[PDB]
């Protein structure tokens, strides 16, 4: 079966840093672009960005441009999100999505990312 699966999740400071993985498998992974999502607290769900086969950024959402990087391993079959300067805003639950014309959708369970001055240094 098709598996997406979001790691990397957690608390950090406001102006920190976090790196998400995307660990596929069942798939040909080096076939399909790939996207992040976000869903934060009383908000529609949110593209955040989009990257090609071969690795190119398709896609950065206003809200995180200049902040956040999309990339890939095609070795590993593995989607990452690099998350810089993180924001109270930028709290939500994180997905990986495989999407493409006349295919199935999937995604990820996805994993929580809270921005918080509570936070672990
Ligand atoms: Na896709």
């Amino acid at each position: 079966e098709v598996q997406l699966v979001e790691s990397g999740g957690g608390s950090v400071q406001p102006g920190g840093s976090l790196k998400l993985s995307c660990k596929t498998s069942g798939f040909t992974f080096s076939s399909y672009w790939m996207y992040w999502y976000r869903q934060a607290p009383g908000k529609e769900r949110e593209l955040v960005s989009g990257i090609n086969t071969g690795g190119g950024s398709t896609y950065y959402a206003d809200s995180v441009k200049g902040r956040f990087t999309i990339s890939r391993d095609n070795a590993k079959n593995t989607l990452y999100l690099q998350m810089n300067s993180l924001k109270p805003e930028d709290t939500a639950v994180y997905y990986c999505a495989r999407r493409d014309r006349g295919g199935m959708d999937y995604w990820g369970k996805g994993t929580q990312v809270t921005v918080s001055s509570a936070a672990g240094h």
